[PDB]
């Protein structure tokens, strides 16, 4: 996150890291003790069972006994345009179950087809690139971002932090966009390299897909 502040430890206890090999490379959201929702592109080319979803995290670099370590079991997609990068959406059967607590908690969900409005106010979070160039961030930050239309697929939700260099940088993929208490995007790509001032970072319209994920969370 480009121009955002460290999230208070365990603020947002839905919020997981995907790592390969002891380093972190996407963000997801708990939606059920045992699923996870991040972006199609991130397990795209990464060898899946090696993938090893962490819950319950803050500061990535220091031992940390919140945390709960599980393994992907079930890939689900709909519809994934790697091309044009439409229904970034992807989501993962856990080997187990989270044990919920404090540190690990649920994720809501909108109502499918809930569209948000141009204005309105959400909070986006990960642990990825802290500057166009500055390493990826080791505590979670969060960073407020509002709703845009303009410059915007259909598709898409887009956000734009007005007057400020800042937004989503690589390493965000995936992770969520909490509006009104509900996820209403999974980060997927930004535009004019992370932070350009000049164009809203895309997410993945959670709300288009309600119906879906749950059909699959059951
Ligand atoms: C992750 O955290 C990051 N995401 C990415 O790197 C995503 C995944 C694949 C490519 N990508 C991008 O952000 C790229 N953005 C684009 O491909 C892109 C830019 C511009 C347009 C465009 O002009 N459009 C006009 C019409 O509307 C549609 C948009 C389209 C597509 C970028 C690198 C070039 C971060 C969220 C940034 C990650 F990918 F998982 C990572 F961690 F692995 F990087
Ligand atoms: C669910 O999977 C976890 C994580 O499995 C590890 O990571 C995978 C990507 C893969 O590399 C596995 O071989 C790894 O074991 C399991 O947690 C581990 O379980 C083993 C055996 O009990 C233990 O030695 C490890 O220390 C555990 N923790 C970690 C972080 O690896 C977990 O037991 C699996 N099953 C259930 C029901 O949760
Ligand atoms: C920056 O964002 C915080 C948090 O945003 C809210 O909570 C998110 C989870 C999501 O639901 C967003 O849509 C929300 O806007 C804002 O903090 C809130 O501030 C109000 C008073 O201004 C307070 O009543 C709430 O309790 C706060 N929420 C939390 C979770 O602490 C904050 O206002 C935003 N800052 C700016 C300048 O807009």
């Amino acid at each position: 996150i480009v121009g955002g502040r460290r999230a208070r430890p365990h603020a947002w206890p839905f919020m997981v890291s995907l790592q390969l090999a002891g380093g972190h490379f996407c963000g997801a959201t708990l939606i059920a003790p045992n699923f996870v929702m991040s972006a199609a592109h991130c397990v795209a080319n990464v060898n899946v069972r090696a993938v090893r979803v962490v819950l319950g995290a803050h500061n990535l670099s220091r031992r940390e006994p919140t945390r709960q370590v599980f393994a992907v079991q079930r890939i689900f997609e709909d519809g994934y345009d790697p091309v044009n990068l439409l229904n970034d959406i992807v989501i993962l059967q856990l080997n187990g179950s989270a044990t919920i607590n404090a540190n690990v908690q649920v994720a809501q969900l909108p109502a499918q087809g809930r569209r948000l409005g141009n204005g309105v106010q959400c909070l986006a979070m990960g642990w990825g690139l802290l500057g166009r160039n500055r390493g990826i961030a080791s505590v979670l930050q969060e960073l407020n971002v509002t709703v845009v239309t303009s410059l915007c697929r259909r598709s898409n939700v887009c956000t734009l932090v007005r007057g400020r260099q800042a937004g989503v940088c690589f390493g965000d993929s995936g992770s969520p966009l909490v509006c009104n208490g509900l996820i209403h995007g999974i980060a997927s790509f930004v535009r004019g390299g992370c932070a350009s001032g000049l164009y809203p970072d895309a997410f993945a319209p959670v709300a288009q897909f309600v119906n879906w994920i749950d059909s699959i969370i059951q």
